[PDB]
């Protein structure tokens, strides 16, 4: 029997879908910072859970480990961040993930319209579209322990769409898959993803594993 899935698409805030533009149809050196963006906003997520069940211990019974995962993948071009932490409601990937406009973004254009590396991304509050420096298509897989899992996903071009996600079942968490772009691959080498977590991400506070297929 067919099956029958809703979408709902909705329109990034402005100046975020002003940054997204500047971000992919501007030559960046020193892109390999996307990952650090991304791993603090895990380490931020497994800090809020990890928070959480002090106050409330059945808050770990959708998972007791803390923890990131790197996860390549050669054969479909992704490279996949994935964490056990807090996750997003529905209302929170629609909230944080678009809709709502960030006090630092016009300052940030700003900032790289006058030279800025773009390394400057995170201190300015909209890291997470630092993923667009390297793919051309993110999706982010989220559970929290108030909802569903959701999937959400963006090409660009000023939308995202969100949908119940029918996927494989995650405990807790999120999971941030980039479909890199055909010039990016290199974030796909295990060499090179060891080199830019020790670079960049050395000090974070709970366990991280890079999966590698065996060639
Ligand atoms: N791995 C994650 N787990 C939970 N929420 C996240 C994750 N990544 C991003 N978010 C949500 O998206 C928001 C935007 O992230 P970002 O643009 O990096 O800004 P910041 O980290 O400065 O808040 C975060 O504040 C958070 O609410
Ligand atoms: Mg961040």
């Amino acid at each position: 029997p067919m099956e029958e899935e809703e979408v709902e698409t909705f329109a990034f805030q402005a100046e975020i879908a002003q940054l997204m533009s500047l971000i992919i149809n501007t030559f960046y050196s020193n892109k390999e910072i996307f990952l650090r963006e991304l791993i603090s906003n895990s380490s931020d997520a497994l800090d809020k859970i990890r928070y959480e069940s002090l106050t409330d211990p059945s808050k770990l019974d959708s998972g007791k480990e803390l923890h990131i995962n790197l996860i390549p993948n050669k054969q479909d071009r992704t490279l996949t961040i994935v964490d056990t932490g807090i996750g997003m409601t529905k209302a929170d990937l629609i909230n944080n993930l678009g809709t709502i406009a960030r006090s630092g973004t016009k300052a940030f254009m700003e900032a790289l319209q006058a030279g800025a590396d773009i390394s400057m991304i995170g201190q300015f509050g909209v890291g997470f579209y630092s993923a667009y420096l390297v793919a051309e298509k993110v999706t982010v897989i989220t559970k929290h322990n108030d909802d569903e899992q959701y999937a959400w996903e963006s090409s660009a071009g000023g939308s995202f769409t969100v949908r119940t996600d029918t996927g494989e079942p995650m405990g807790r968490g999120t999971k941030v898959i980039l479909h890199l772009k055909e010039d990016q691959t290199e974030y796909l080498e295990e060499r090179r993803i060891k080199e830019i977590v020790k670079k960049h991400s050395q000090f974070i506070g709970y366990p991280i594993t890079l999966f590698v297929e065996k060639e």
